[PDB]
């Protein structure tokens, strides 16, 4: 998987808004969104966030991520991490997380990256563990059916 990256563009949003395959996946990567996902919901997140970036391979947009918190000299918090279903398990998220780590360091002078994953998202928890993130805290949250879930907050030093 040779991959490139660039800022997200308007024409990318239809494709990216197709990445979550079901209500669970949408909850995991964007818990304030409501199913079905739409370009309007994606565009609204982009407008409130920073660093919205796509990963591209062989002319296809395969991954998306951004920051929902940014604090210069301090940390960024990575969210909306989503990969095309036909392209999972090929390193897209690993590549994109590295690009976002570099952007945090270079543009934000961040010392730390924060992420939070819902307990049911095994793939996400294992992704960030593989990339050297460690768990710090667990917070109670609710899913769209009002059921109690656990949000696992993790972080990683950027040096
Ligand atoms: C902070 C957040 O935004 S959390 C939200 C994460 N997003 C979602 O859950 C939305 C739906 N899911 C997806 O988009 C994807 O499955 C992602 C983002 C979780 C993973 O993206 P991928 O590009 O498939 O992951 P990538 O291939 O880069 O794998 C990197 C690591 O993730 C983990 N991983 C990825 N998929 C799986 C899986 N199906 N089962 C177990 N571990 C997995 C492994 O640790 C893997 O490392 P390895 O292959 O060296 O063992
Ligand atoms: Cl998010």
């Amino acid at each position: 998987m040779q991959l490139s990256h660039r800022p997200a563009e308007t024409g990318d949003l239809e494709t990216v808004a197709g990445f979550p395959q079901d209500r669970d996946e949408l909850f995991y990567c964007y818990p304030k969104a409501i199913w079905p996902f739409s370009v309007a919901q994606l565009a609204a997140a982009i407008a409130e966030r920073r660093g919205s970036t796509v990963a591209v391979h062989d002319g296809q947009v395969l991954g998306f991520a951004n920051f929902y918190q940014w604090q210069h000299g301090d940390f960024c918090a990575l969210g909306n991490m989503m990969v095309a279903p036909a392209a999972r398990g090929l390193g897209v998220a690993r590549y994109l997380i590295g690009v976002m780590e570099n952007l945090a360091r270079e543009q934000y002078k961040a010392r730390l990256m924060k992420i939070s994953c819902f307990n049911a998202n095994a793939a996400g928890l294992l992704l960030y563990t593989q990339l050297g993130y460690q768990p710090r805290a667990i917070a109670e949250r609710h899913d769209p059916d009002g059921r109690r879930v656990a949000l696992i907050q993790m972080d990683k030093p950027l040096e």
